[PDB]
């Protein structure tokens, strides 16, 4: 009927009715909760390939309805024309095309709806680049460069999304094969260890296989591997002057700069699927700006990532015999101090996890005020260090799936037939 | 039906069949997940299937299912429910029930020790003085001069609801909280309400920072009664730091024995409304939650102050820096006094080992990621990366209303 969530630090109780508009399954049941499953559900809104009219149109009707409801219409002339227009369009092309307004609406609301995104207070300030006229990988390279350059903005990062042509039959997808626009290569060393970023060893090998010439450093920005209209993907090197990087140094430890660490400034997720009114935009790279922990905790300290903890602990002269000295926890703090200090010293947008989580609490409040709820994944929202000293740790959250949304999709090299 | 859980750090995949045996709700629906919600007497007819379920499972665990003894027990339980509208667990069933309620505690990271549980049967207890005696012996046994040992003491089960046994304390050892006229709090701000209840019941408070609270014990539905745990049974650890000589000057201490006492133990449909159980601490419970939660002792600013940290902006991570040192202090202090403690790294690693074993021998292990992940350094512990299925098996430990919200006072 209606569900309350409580913050146990402040005893604020919020009352959620927005979940009544939830469309697809969470993966949980009355008897089993999957809230820590990374991909709990395969409930998609349309079949795998080109859907029949009774399949795609209801999804379309729902989104147009929602969009016109959003803008204080519904039933207006333009709404009833838009329905008949989408009707005839599906009647004659098995798909339909979004107007520019609806596309901008759907992107912003997919972001707004992203229960895993702590950054959503910014949701309505999204720059939407319409790339639906794109037709070749070279055109995708042009569009993505413009995205990177606009979003980077000489460090004053700007949120943006570039939306390439929607899926038609499934054999013609546009995909950015890179999981993110800018990542560092991972190199399988002969002994068995790994140089660079271990997460990317496979993708780095597809790139080498596709003819990329690895510099074989620790921070080799990977080429783009762009696929247009289902064709074989093509490699492009992003102009280095477009890839802003921050050398990581520490405000107290002078020896820290000598770890040779740097990171890139723009986080740009490029492997997710944007779904609006039943249409599926398989190539929609979206970017914002980093939360320090993503680099300082996950990218740097995960065991199967850069794994610098013991290296930094050594330089710190920390008791590393046993776990209880908390040498890992201590170094982990210093690394995230360095990351934050470095980005701010170079005037590159970055938000610490205290500020970010605080903003999200404010966002939840706004959303419950105006929308009647805010889907949020507590497992993703709580930062990967110092969880309980951030306000979201003490904040109950309801999770549910609202459309438009960003969705996971298979890695294209698992599903692509080469030519 | 099967369900797979992945570890994204190791790629190990486990297959959960055990979830097919849960029965009460998780709180989640098919379209909403409530996995971060903290909190989401039986008739004769209701009790028979619950009883049979538990007796069936006990006899299954001991490879005696279908046996002569299984079937007579089942019939013997049915007669009791017919006669008395309830039944009595055998001692073996009580021990097994209690161990398995711990085993099934999806929020508990220390379940690798679930089968080493000392079970104190206190179902013959009739008065608050009796409960105190039992609880004193529990505390002495568990504390074991710092070599802490897991233990539960089980008092008589619910009958009509009018005769509940209750430990009104949320935990057996807690420090008192006193709000001052000026709004400030002395002691443990969490326990201010419960301290007020004791003071009203007659407890004379020392009004200090680490006053061990008195037990407030209710037997057979009667008004609860006050008892002072004998001070020699409350092992405490003064918190010092290995590096900062100044840390001892914070005057911090903590009690060695964590002993939860406000929960309900549910075995075969029977409700044991008073079942205090204890183990030993994970360091972050004290060092992160007890000390650094804002609603708690809130010593981050104090500790950061003494670290000459820049506390102007959050991005200096002064809170994270001070939190780590505090948790080092907690572990170093307990270890130096040879009082059992476990750091969150060692604890999470053992629980993964345990979880894996539980999938192998039992077909799964229900687990609450929101509670298993430590409250600091979350992703540098192995559990953060471990997918976990959450579901509710019985026997279970269950939450229950605070007794002062339900008790109807006898004394005029
Ligand atoms: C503007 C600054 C932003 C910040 C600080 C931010 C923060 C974050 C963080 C920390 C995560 C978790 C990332 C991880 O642990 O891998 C996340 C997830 C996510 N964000 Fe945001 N975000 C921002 C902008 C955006 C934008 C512009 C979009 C889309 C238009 C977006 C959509 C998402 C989605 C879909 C996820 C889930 C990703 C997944 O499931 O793998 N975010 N965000
Ligand atoms: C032996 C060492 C033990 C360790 C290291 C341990 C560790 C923990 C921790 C860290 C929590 C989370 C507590 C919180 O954040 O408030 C917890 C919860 C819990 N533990 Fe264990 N525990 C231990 C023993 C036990 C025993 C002996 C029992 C029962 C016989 C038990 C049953 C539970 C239950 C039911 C919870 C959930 C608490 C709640 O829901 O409020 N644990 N444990
Ligand atoms: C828009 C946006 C803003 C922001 N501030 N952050 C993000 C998240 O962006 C990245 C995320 C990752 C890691 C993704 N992670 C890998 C392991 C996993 F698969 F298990 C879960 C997903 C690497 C990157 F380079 C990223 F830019 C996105
Ligand atoms: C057997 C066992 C071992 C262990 N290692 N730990 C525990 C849990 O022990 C305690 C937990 C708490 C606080 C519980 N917490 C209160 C705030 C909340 F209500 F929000 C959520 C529950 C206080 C204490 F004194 C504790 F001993 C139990
Ligand atoms: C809102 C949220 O569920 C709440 O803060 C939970 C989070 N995880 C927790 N985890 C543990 N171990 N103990 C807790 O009290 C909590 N509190
Ligand atoms: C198993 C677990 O769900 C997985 O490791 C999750 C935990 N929470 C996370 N939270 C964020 N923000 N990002 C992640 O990659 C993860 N990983
Ligand atoms: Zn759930």
């Amino acid at each position: 009927r209606f569900l309350k969530v409580k913050n146990w630090e402040t005893e604020v109780v919020l009352t959620d009715t927005l979940h009544l508009k939830s469309t697809l399954e969470t993966g949980c049941t009355e008897y089993i909760c999957m809230g820590s499953i990374m991909h709990p559900s395969q409930h998609a809104r349309r079949p795998e390939d080109v859907a029949t009219k009774d399949q795609l149109f209801p999804l379309a009707k729902e989104f147009i309805d929602q969009y016109y409801s959003s803008i204080k219409r519904f039933g207006s002339k333009a709404h009833m024309e838009r329905l008949e227009e989408v009707n005839k369009e599906i009647d004659t092309t098995s798909t339909y095309q979004l107007k520019d307004t609806e596309l901008i609406y759907g992107a912003k609301h997919a972001w707004r709806n992203a229960s895993r995104c702590v950054g959503r207070i910014q949701w309505s300030k999204l720059q939407v680049f319409d790339a639906r006229d794109c037709t070749t990988a070279h055109g995708m390279f042009n569009y993505i460069c413009n995205h990177v350059k606009y979003a980077t903005n000489k460090g004053n990062l700007r949120s943006a999304i570039t939306i390439f042509p929607q899926r038609t039959d499934g054999k013609h997808d546009f995909r950015v094969w890179n999981s993110q626009l800018i990542r560092y290569a991972g190199y399988k060393q002969p002994d068995g260890s790994t140089l660079g970023d271990p997460a990317n060893v496979q993708f780095t090998e597809i790139c080498i296989q596709q003819g990329w010439k690895p510099p074989r450093g620790r921070f080799d920005v990977l080429p783009l591997l762009l696929q247009a209209n289902g064709n074989d993907p093509e490699l492009f090197q992003i102009p280095p002057e477009l890839v802003l990087e921050v050398p990581i140094r520490h405000p107290k430890f002078e020896w820290f700069k000598d770890l040779g660490l740097k990171w890139y400034g723009l986080p740009a997720v490029s492997n997710m699927l944007l779904e609006i009114g039943g249409l599926e935009f398989s190539a929609c790279p979206f970017s914002g700006w980093y939360m320090g922990t993503e680099i300082g905790v996950r990218d740097y300290c995960d065991n199967s990532r850069y794994n610098i903890l013991e290296e930094v602990a050594k330089k710190m002269n920390l008791d590393m015999r046993k776990t209880s000295s908390l040498w890992k926890d201590q170094a982990l703090v210093e690394i995230n101090i360095a990351v934050l200090y470095s980005f701010q010293s170079d005037k590159v947008t970055i938000v610490d996890h205290h500020s970010a989580t605080e903003s999200f609490i404010k966002h939840m409040e706004n959303e419950y005020r105006c929308r009647g709820g805010c889907p949020a994944d507590w497992v993703w929202i709580v930062p990967p260090m110092s969880g309980s000293i951030t306000p979201v740790f003490h904040q109950e959250m309801l999770n549910y799936r609202l459309t438009p949304s960003f969705e996971y999709q298979p890695d294209p090299w698992n599903t692509h037939v080469w030519k």
